[PDB]
């Protein structure tokens, strides 16, 4: 069938995995795993069926207004559309200021998409009000990088887990949210069966079966349990002086200075047979995975949202790093400290980009005044343009939307009204009767939508060119395979009509195409620690990704960051073999963070552990997901995971219809008894629209980097 191959990345998970898309007529018929990625030619189930998920009629296709709150969404040209979109944009600022206007994006957007978008706030309208769902995910390990290192992004690549001789693989279901990697660990363990591997997490997942140890402690008690490992290290001369001795600092609890000695003091707060008490977990375990953490050739760790949604989530980012620090288990083949990011494009559009309230591209900080005049320099602004302030991080925006002074709000490529946590109090927000509500959606069914005051359909997927960045510093081009079908056009064309119609200067959106801004954003990072200066559109085509920093077109990208003769960021002279270049002394920084617990914790009215997750077939809110049959047949609708040994003591059977309550409000679902959920815990997934579980979650948020608590928090269980 196929007449030709066309290069790209898969749409859906932060693994990453290079697709090529097999085309004949102008339609898509084929795909298979592009063989020069990291992924060797292999997808997972979800990769291998995204064909009818890109053929699908199931479209928005043609502009839509809704002319009055409540009213019905109706038909209306692109023209008519555009000019309503930047004539009450542009009467917002000129009535209100930059402030009343906001944009939230999306870690599947385009990296250039994300940079037109971060640049005509920021740049052309004058307010930080930018910011995406990578708050909800990704923020955590951002603060928690920053904090240790200095800077953002993982240090190691997927490489490492081909050399790792032990994993500690916490708050990450990998075998369900990362296939292909889940896949790359256990042929590791297969290919050398001393490999050890450590799953923590209070879930008994499919991860678990290829485990030495599976860790279910408590919800919430995964601090105190990484300080007892360190302890443990400690106290049987496990660590790695000469390393920490030239390459660390310690920070006390307080976060000042300190040293090994108060780390020590500091440690005795988290014995193991203390530890394993308040943990739930046998004694050994603690022992069992420190032991293997420090005894390891090479050890590397890996870790998801059980980790990041957490008010503790920066600090719980910390104590892994400590765990590496204090070891020297990293900046070597093998060992470092892993962040796995679960969008496509979190990494490359909108943590590198700068496309959060509080930032600006290739590691500049709104806060800077520096910063700020060199954004100003680049993008030819005037002076000052750039507000000093912070805009609204994701939860506070939706709440300024409520309030009122957010008054005119664009939505793209991701789906809040289903997303985000406490949805009874967001949606009320979302219904203030004076905001305009711009939705870039693509798929009709989005709960969004409802709220929408104006929809722009949108080019899909490899409808159009553009950059994606996944979690290992991969740039990877997709390169259009199709046509849009309708009236659906190219987000990146989209915001630069916008803007040029809203008055923005139009110096300040001088781009025809995605390769235009790739080539600004390419300039924009020259010369800063994140620099793919190298990576030209010729390059990217031709490649299957370069890792940055990859500074020249001569230069191969950067596997070892802070590493001498890896990292061109490294001087060649340097006269260390590591370089920890984010911190003013070349030195990473181990945290004695306190080990606390949720901000909703169980009581005597709700004395259970509620937690949402992640399921294979099913993609976020099941949009795209949604349009392929076969990923319908093993878990068609929402459902609660109880423990055997809860429910039993309760009356609770399987399949029984249970009432699950929080505070926050209360849903039917069918009971789905087994040993999965640790007893005190149950859990329920969030792909199930007519099930918005988000209804019972509270929005409480590390005070940090902002990000949801959407793993913890209380509720009851009783029969329907
Ligand atoms: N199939 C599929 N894959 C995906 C996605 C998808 O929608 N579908 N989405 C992608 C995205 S954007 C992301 S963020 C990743 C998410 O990937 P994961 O974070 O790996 O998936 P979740 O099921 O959300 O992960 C939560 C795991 O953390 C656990 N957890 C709960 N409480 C705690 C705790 O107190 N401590 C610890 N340490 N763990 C805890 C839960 O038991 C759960 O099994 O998946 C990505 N991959
Ligand atoms: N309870 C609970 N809630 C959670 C989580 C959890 O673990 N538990 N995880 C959180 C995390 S980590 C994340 S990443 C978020 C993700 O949450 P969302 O981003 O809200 O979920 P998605 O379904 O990925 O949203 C992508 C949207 O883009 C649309 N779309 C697809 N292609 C295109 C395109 O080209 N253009 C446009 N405009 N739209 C397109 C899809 O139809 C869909 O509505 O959810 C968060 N919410
Ligand atoms: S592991 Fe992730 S990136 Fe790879 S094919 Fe599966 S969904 Fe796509
Ligand atoms: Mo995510």
């Amino acid at each position: 069938r196929p007449e030709k191959w066309v290069k790209g990345v898969c749409r859906y998970c932060g693994t990453g995995c290079g697709v090529l898309v097999g085309v004949k007529d102008g339609k898509a018929v084929a795909i298979q795993g592009d063989p020069n990625n990291h992924n060797a030619g292999l997808l997972c189930l979800k990769g291998s069926l995204l064909i009818p998920v890109l053929n699908s009629k199931e479209r928005v296709t043609q502009p839509l207004v809704r002319r009055h709150k409540g009213g019905k969404l109706e038909p209306v040209s692109w023209d008519e559309a555009l000019d309503l979109m930047a004539s009450r944009f542009r009467s917002s600022i000129d009535m209100y200021g930059p402030n009343s206007v906001a944009w939230y994006g999306s870690g599947q957007c385009l990296t250039e998409e994300s940079y037109v978008a971060n640049k005509i706030f920021k740049g052309g309208f004058g307010t930080n009000n930018v910011d995406g769902n990578p708050r909800l995910c990704m923020a955590s390990a951002v603060g928690g990088y920053v904090t240790s290192f200095g800077k953002d992004e993982p240090m190691g690549t997927y490489a490492d887990i081909d050399q790792a001789t032990c994993f500690f693989i916490i708050g990450s279901n990998t075998s369900e949210a990362h296939p292909v990697l889940f896949r790359r660990i256990a042929r590791r363990k297969q290919v050398e069966p001393g490999v050890k591997i450590i799953v923590a997490d209070p879930r008994r997942t499919n991860t678990s079966r290829i485990a030495d140890m599976h860790v279910a402690f408590r919800p919430g008690t995964d601090l105190a349990f990484m300080h007892s490992m360190a302890w443990v290290i400690i106290n049987e001369e496990l660590d790695n002086p000469r390393f920490w001795q030239r390459y660390v600092n310690f920070m006390d609890a307080e976060g000042k200075p300190s040293d090994f000695e108060g780390y020590k003091a500091f440690l005795e707060n988290y014995r193991p047979e203390k530890v394993a008490e308040i943990c739930r977990v046998p004694v050994e375990q603690i022992y069992g995975a420190a032991r293997a953490f420090a005894e390891s050739a090479a050890t590397m760790s890996l870790w998801c949202m059980g980790i990041n949604q957490r008010v503790q989530g920066v600090f719980a980012n910390n104590l892994i790093h400590n765990l590496h620090l204090i070891t020297g288990q990293i900046c070597r083949p093998g060992a470092t400290s892993f962040s796995l990011t679960g969008q496509p494009n979190a990494c490359g559009g909108v943590r590198d980009g700068g496309a959060l309230s509080h930032l600006l591209p290739a590691g500049r900080a709104i806060p800077n005044a520096k910063h700020r005049a060199e954004m100003e320099k680049l993008w030819g602004l005037p002076e000052g343009r750039i507000a000093p302030e912070p805009g609204y991080h994701t939860v506070a925006l939706f709440e300024a939307l409520g309030r009122g002074d957010v008054k005119c709000m664009i939505i793209c490529e991701t789906n809040p009204a289903h997303t985000l946590p406490n949805l009874n109090k967001v949606h009320k927000a979302m219904s203030h009767p004076e905001s305009f509500i711009v939705c870039i959606e693509a798929f009709p069914d989005a709960v969004t939508l409802e709220y929408a005051d104006l929809v722009l359909p949108p080019a899909f997927w490899c409808e159009r060119d553009g950059v994606y960045g996944c979690g290992e510093r991969r740039y990877s081009l997709t390169e259009k395979a199709v046509d849009p079908p309708g009236q659906c056009r190219p987000t990146v064309n989209t915001l630069v009509e916008f803007a040029r119609r809203a008055g923005v200067d139009p110096q300040l959106v001088n781009f025809r195409n995605a390769e235009d801004v790739w080539n600004e954003w390419r300039m924009v990072s020259k010369g800063t620690t994140y620099d793919f200066w190298g990576m030209t559109r010729e390059r990217l085509r031709k490649e299957s990704g370069l890792i940055w920093p990859c500074p020249s077109e001569d230069h191969p990208g950067t596997s070892l960051r802070y590493v001498r003769g890896q990292d061109p960021c490294v001087p060649a002279d340097h006269p260390d073999r590591f370089f920890f270049y984010g911190k003013p002394d070349g030195r990473a920084v181990i945290w004695m963070r306190p080990a606390k617990g949720a901000a909703e914790e169980p009581d005597a009215e709700y004395p259970l552990y509620l937690t949402s997750m992640r399921v294979i077939d099913h993609w976020h809110t099941a949009t795209m997901t949604g349009k392929v049959p076969e990923l319908q047949k093993a878990n068609p609708i929402a459902f609660v995971e109880i423990n055997e040994e809860d429910a039993a003591r309760t009356g609770i059977k399987h399949g029984d219809s249970v009432i699950v309550e929080t505070r926050r409000d209360a849903m039917e679902l069918p009971a789905r008894v087994s040993d999965v959920c640790r007893p005190g815990l149950i859990a329920v997934p969030f792909f199930d629209p007519k099930k918005l579980v988000n209804k019972l979650f509270l929005d409480a948020t590390d005070p940090v980097s902002r990000e949801p608590e959407y793993k913890i928090c209380a509720a009851r269980v009783r029969k329907a």
